[PDB]
DNA sequence: CCTGCCAGGTAAGTATCTCTGCCCCGACACAGCCTCATACGCCTCACTCTTTACACACACGG
């Protein structure tokens, strides 16, 4: 199996890929982003994720 | 060492085509005009099942 598949099978079961635990600064950043890219309702969560980490 | 007539069987006959050279040809190019007919080709449009993404919801379980 190529390195690609090994990394895939590791990531798909890597728990450190996502943080899983919320912190206050994460919340502050999320609120700021939502307010920046607000449209009313239905905030684009993808374009928000792509400004956050984990 | 030859030679032949007669009975039986058979048989007629009538009645009721594939090449092969060879002269005397059509159809090729190609010229402008010209009108309508025929063919091709290519991109834009349609659509249709089948996923593809993504915000949101809702048990679920102990």
């Amino acid at each position: 199996r190529s390195a690609f598949q090994c990394l895939q099978k590791f990531q798909q079961h890597n728990k450190a890929l996502k943080r899983k635990e919320w912190t206050e600064e994460e919340d502050r950043m999320l609120t700021q982003l939502v307010q920046e890219m607000r449209v009313g309702s239905h905030i684009p969560y993808r374009r928000i994720v792509y400004y956050m980490e984990g």
